[PDB]
């Protein structure tokens, strides 16, 4: 049923305000733990990164009950917040995900290249040394396309139509978060994929 992450991001909507929902989103997250586990034990850094950030804006919120995600940032009004802390790096891990599956999608790039190159423009610098050589030993784990699409479902077509509809549906949240970060002067490492975080959100299928 990897298709219901579609469905979940397309709940996560930003209206006119430019605010992200703060539940719908923490909701459709969680989904791209299926993305993460299809990949296997290569990605633990990434899978742990998300869930553990995950978790602890569940736990940030759990007396400010903010209703979105700007709001509860907001409320903390600092870098050292836990939910603060907790999104600048679920955001730069969505961004790592979104620029490995824009590359895996729109180009004959082998999957181990797609990873490299997406490493590179998100969460490489945000790494100490010893991190990006730990990232890069589970990199070497890294699956064929073609099996990283079946884990997500079985058929190779419905793998790759909802990888894409799923990036059209992150787009906008994701990129609202982008840019809230820098409007906080929050972010100073990961600039993410200049392509996929054009403001159209399927300007990068072309």
């Amino acid at each position: 049923d990897f298709g219901i992450i579609v469905i979940l991001w397309k709940q996560v909507t930003v209206k006119e305000d430019g605010k992200v929902p703060l539940e719908p989103f923490l909701t459709a997250a969680k989904e791209v733990l299926r993305v993460v586990d299809a990949f296997g034990s290569g990605f633990r850094i990434v899978k742990n990164d998300i869930a553990g950030n995950i978790k602890k804006l569940y736990r940030a919120n759990q007396t400010v009950h903010a209703e979105t995600l700007q709001e509860l940032i907001i409320a903390e009004n600092s870098p050292d917040g836990l939910a603060t802390v907790a999104l600048l790096w679920l955001k730069r891990a969505f961004q790592f995900i979104a620029s490995f599956l824009r590359r895996l999608v729109v180009t004959d790039k082998s999957l181990e290249q797609c990873v490299t190159e997406a490493y590179n423009c998100t969460l490489r610098p945000c790494h100490s040394a010893v991190i990006q050589k730990v990232f890069w030993g589970g990199v070497k784990l890294a699956p064929s396309r073609e099996r990283f699409y079946r884990k997500l479902h079985p058929d190779l077509n419905i793998a790759k139509a909802k990888i894409e509809e799923f990036l059209i549906e992150l787009h906008d949240p994701l990129c609202c978060i982008v840019q809230f970060f820098f409007q906080r002067e929050l972010e100073d490492q990961c600039w993410g994929d200049e392509v996929y975080q054009r403001k159209d959100s399927s300007e990068w299928l072309k």
